[PDB]
């Protein structure tokens, strides 16, 4: 599924994200576009053989099972397809312990680079929340 901007902001919202571990929601709908462009199916191989999934492009070295990553671990004990569903809940739980790991969302290297530091707060401008 491919998410409106005021669409992703508001089920973010019902979520939990908003201001998760201290990011504005905003953080999050920035994160989202640059990584996925709100495509809930998106995926992308990495350069290390795992692999991007879903909205947030969570990936399979560390947090979720797709069968094909050596040596990974699966921390929010998910296969990595539930992170492409139309359904954002397995994202978002993901990403509250991805964002908990100790780096805060610099875990997002899109958020770092294209988020970071912006006004944040235009991603969620005009949306009723
Ligand atoms: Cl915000
Ligand atoms: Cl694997
Ligand atoms: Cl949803
Ligand atoms: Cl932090
Ligand atoms: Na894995």
């Amino acid at each position: 599924k491919v998410f409106g901007r005021c669409e992703l902001a508001a089920a973010m919202k019902r979520h939990g994200l908003d201001n998760y571990r201290g990011y504005s929601l905003g953080n999050w709908v920035c994160a989202a576009k640059f990584e996925s462009n709100f495509n809930t199916q998106a995926t992308n191989r990495n350069t290390d053989g795992s692999t991007d999934y879903g909205i947030l492009q969570i990936n399979s070295r560390w947090w979720c099972n797709d069968g094909r990553t050596p040596g990974s671990r699966n921390l929010c004990n998910i296969p990595c397809s539930a992170l492409l569903s139309s359904d954002i809940t397995a994202s978002v739980n993901c990403a509250k312990k991805i964002v908990s790991d100790g780096n805060g969302m610099n875990a997002w290297v899109a958020w770092r680079n294209r988020c970071k530091g912006t006004d944040v707060q235009a991603w969620i401008r005009g949306c009723r929340l």
